[PDB]
C-alpha cells in the first residue's frame, strides 16, 4: 500500500537538492503522485466498509426495536391468560 | 483536511522545475510533509470510529440474541396456559 512516513520523507529529502538528476527528479515526483492516489483509494476502501457497517448497526437497531415491541406485547398478553 | 488531488499535483508541478526558487521549494516540500501527516491522522480518525462501530455491531447481535431468547421463553409459556 501507501508509503510509510519515513519512505515519504526520504523522497522529500532527495527533492531538496537542486543538483539531482532529471530522470530521478521526475521519478521521485511520480512516486509521490502515484502514492497520493493510492492513499485516497485506501481511504475510500475503509470508507466503503465503514458505510456498510454503520448500515448494519442501523438495520439491526430497527430489528431489535421490533423484537422489543413483540416482547412487551407478549408481556401484556400474560396477565390476560 | 488533506490536500485535494489537484492541489497535491500542483505542488508536484512546481517541484518539477529545477530552476525553482529554493525559498519556494522548501515551502512546497513542507506542504507535502505536513500534508502526509494530516492524511495519516485522518485515516486514523476513520479507523478509530470504524473500530467503535464494529464493537457496536457485535453488541447489537448480542442484544438481538438476548431478545430472541426472551421471545422464545414467552412464546413457550403461552402453550403452558
Amino acid at each position: 500500500g501507501p508509503l510509510k512516513p519515513e519512505e515519504h520523507e526520504d523522497i522529500l529529502n532527495k527533492l531538496l537538492d537542486p543538483e539531482l538528476a532529471q530522470s530521478e527528479r521526475t521519478e521521485a515526483l511520480q512516486q509521490l503522485r502515484v502514492n497520493y492516489g493510492s492513499f485516497v483509494s485506501e481511504y475510500n476502501d475503509l470508507t466503503k466498509d465503514y458505510t456498510r457497517v454503520n448500515d448494519d448497526v442501523a438495520a439491526q437497531q430497527a430489528t431489535n426495536a421490533k423484537l422489543k415491541a413483540r416482547n412487551d406485547q407478549l408481556f401484556a398478553e400474560i396477565d390476560d391468560l
